[PDB]
């Protein structure tokens, strides 16, 4: 996240860090005790047997006793199309069930088909690149963004910060976009580099996939 701020510790207890040997590579969202959802582009070229699903985290540089770590048992996809950048969603079934508590909670999802209007205020978040060549964040970042339909396809939810350069970046892939208390997006792609101040950030539109999500988480 470029131009955001540190989240309050454990403000977003559905927020997940996907990790490989020495560290974070993508975000995800806890959507049931034994399932997370992320971006398909996060895992397309990675050995899922090596992925660690880290719940309850805040500062990735510290040992945090709040964390719970799972492996991935199974992946469910929904027509990921990397050429057209469509259907950028994956569900990862965990090898066990999270212990739900103050620091680890299941996200709330929208109803199937619910679109967001121009001007909806959301929060993006993640442990991705901070901009100004600062690398991956240690402390979870959040960012106020606004939904836009301009320079966006109907197959995405897009967002833009106005009046300054700010937005999601590498390593924010797969992270939730929270709008009116519900997870409406999964970070998918940027144009113009991160935080261009021109192109909106694009998210997989969670509302388009809710019946599919529900069918899996049961
Ligand atoms: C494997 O791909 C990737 O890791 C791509 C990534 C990481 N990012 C990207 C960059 C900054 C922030 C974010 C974030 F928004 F998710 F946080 C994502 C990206 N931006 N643009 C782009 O093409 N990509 C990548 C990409 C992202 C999403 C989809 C989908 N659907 C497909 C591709 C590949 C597209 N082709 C290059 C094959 C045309
Ligand atoms: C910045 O964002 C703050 C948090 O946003 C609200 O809560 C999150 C979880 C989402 O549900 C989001 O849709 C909500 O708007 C707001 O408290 C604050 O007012 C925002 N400030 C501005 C100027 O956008
Ligand atoms: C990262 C993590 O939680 N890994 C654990 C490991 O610590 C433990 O020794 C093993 C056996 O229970 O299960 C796995
Ligand atoms: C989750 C959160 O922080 N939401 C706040 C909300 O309490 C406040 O009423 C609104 C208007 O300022 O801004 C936002
Ligand atoms: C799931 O995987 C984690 C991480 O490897 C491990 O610590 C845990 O024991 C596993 N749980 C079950 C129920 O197999
Ligand atoms: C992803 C999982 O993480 C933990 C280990 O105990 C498992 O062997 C596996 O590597």
């Amino acid at each position: 996240i470029v131009g955001g701020r540190r989240a309050r510790p454990h403000a977003w207890p559905f927020m997940v860090s996907l990790q490989l040997r020495g560290g974070h590579f993508c975000g995800a969202t806890l959507i049931a005790p034994n399932f997370v959802m992320s971006a398909a582009h996060c895992v397309a070229n990675v050995n899922v047997r090596a992925v660690r699903v880290v719940l309850g985290a805040h500062n990735l540089s510290r040992r945090e006793p709040t964390r719970q770590v799972f492996a991935v048992q199974r992946i469910f996809e929904n027509g990921y199309d990397p050429v057209n950048l469509l259907n950028d969603i994956v569900i990862l079934q965990l090898n066990g069930s999270a212990t739900i508590n103050a620091n680890v909670q299941v996200a709330q999802l929208p109803a199937q088909g619910r679109r967001l209007g121009n001007g909806v205020q959301c929060l993006a978040m993640g442990w991705g690149l901070l901009g100004r060549n600062r690398g991956i964040a240690s402390v979870l970042q959040e960012l106020n963004v606004t939904v836009v339909t301009s320079l966006c396809r109907r197959s995405n939810v897009c967002t833009l910060v106005r009046g300054r350069q700010a937005g999601v970046c590498f390593g924010d892939s797969g992270s939730p976009l929270v709008c009116n208390g519900l997870i409406h997006g999964i970070a998918s792609f940027v144009r113009g580099g991160c935080a261009s101040g021109l192109y909106p950030d694009a998210f997989a539109p969670v509302a388009q996939f809710v019946n599919w999500i529900d069918s899996i988480i049961q």
